């Protein structure tokens, strides 16, 4: 229990250390470094507060594992105060009781799942290094991280990730998924309106085997990665209307190379507003749009997880 391991440790006078994700490289990576060095929040600041000023989206500033698409369902969570309260339990503090020890509630699939940490985080120069609020100060987003990673494994399990399977975590909800090749006929309009809702969308393209994991296709995409859904609209082409659908790869680069990729004569083509019209720049980025047949044909699965 982690009422009764604060107790002990207070009872004790002694800090908190998690012998199941202890402050080594194991809980870091499976192959690696770069000069840290694990330390308590009030070993490197003097006042160190776990939510200041609430918890909210300034909190959350990348660190050395990336600008992931995970940070995006952390975003979302702080959006939603009353799921965040059940994620990050408010009985806790560097305050008196402090014990060096926090802990985190994760949905499993029918259980919040208990995750307890100790505060030692990975330091450089008495400063975090992986996430951070722009607070310095402000512990809540990086102790998160910590026992986000734990329940994965690894900080390095996390790169990666799906913030769709994320949010799922951190609210109890299930995503819609949908099979691109066997899709309602209304299928585009669905896609538009849970857009337009503000819902986190997902696209896959299924393994046939452990083989195929992030394998790249001749078009230049990725298979078993996650990719984010951003946007989705029709243009005229050549006198018909051409459905349209934008794609983020949050991990890498990589793009599609085919019709309306970026460099395409297909976007040379079409009316100089409506590039324009599209907000469509040519940018190594990791996004791009495809014809909507293109991406029924090449990805596999749809997910969508509308918040509330
Ligand atoms: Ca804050
Ligand atoms: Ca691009």
């Amino acid at each position: 229990s982690f009422e009764q391991m604060r107790q002990e440790c207070l009872q004790r006078g002694t800090l908190f250390e998690d012998a199941d994700f202890p402050a080594s490289n194991s809980s870091l990576f499976y192959s690696p470094q770069i000069p840290f060095v694990w330390k308590r929040p009030g070993e490197i600041v003097k006042n160190p507060e776990f939510i200041l000023g609430g918890a909210t989206r300034t909190d959350i500033c990348q660190g050395e594992l990336g600008d992931c698409w995970l940070l995006a369902a952390i975003a979302s969570l702080t959006l939603n105060q009353k799921a965040l309260a059940r994620v990050i339990p408010q009985d806790q503090s560097f305050g008196p009781g402090y014990a060096g020890i926090f802990h985190f509630q994760f949905w499993q699939h029918s259980e919040w799942l208990d995750v307890v940490i100790d505060d030692r985080l990975p330091t450089f120069r008495d400063r975090l290094v992986f996430l951070h609020s722009a607070d310095h100060n402000e512990f809540w987003s990086a102790l998160l991280e910590k026992a986000y990673a734990k329940l994965n494994g690894s900080y390095e399990a996390l790169k990666g990730g799906s913030a769709i399977e994320a949010m799922e975590d951190f609210t109890g909800g299930v995503a819609e998924t949908f099979q691109t090749k066997e899709a309602p006929e209304n299928f585009y309009e669905i896609l538009e309106k849970a857009l337009k809702r503000g819902s986190l969308l997902g696209c896959f393209i299924d393994t046939r085997s452990a083989a195929e994991s992030e394998a790249r296709t001749p078009f230049g995409l990725i298979k078993g990665h996650a990719y984010s859904v951003t946007g989705i609209d029709q243009v005229s082409f050549r006198g018909q209307r051409i459905e349209l659908i934008r794609i983020r790869n949050p991990w890498g680069q990589v793009e599609w190379n085919g019709s309306w990729s970026d460099s395409s004569p297909e976007w040379r083509s079409v009316g100089p507003a409506e590039q324009k019209r599209l907000c469509h720049t040519a940018l190594d980025d990791g996004e791009f749009w495809m014809a909507f047949k293109d991406f029924k044909a090449h990805f596999d699965k749809v997910e969508i997880c509308n918040l509330t």
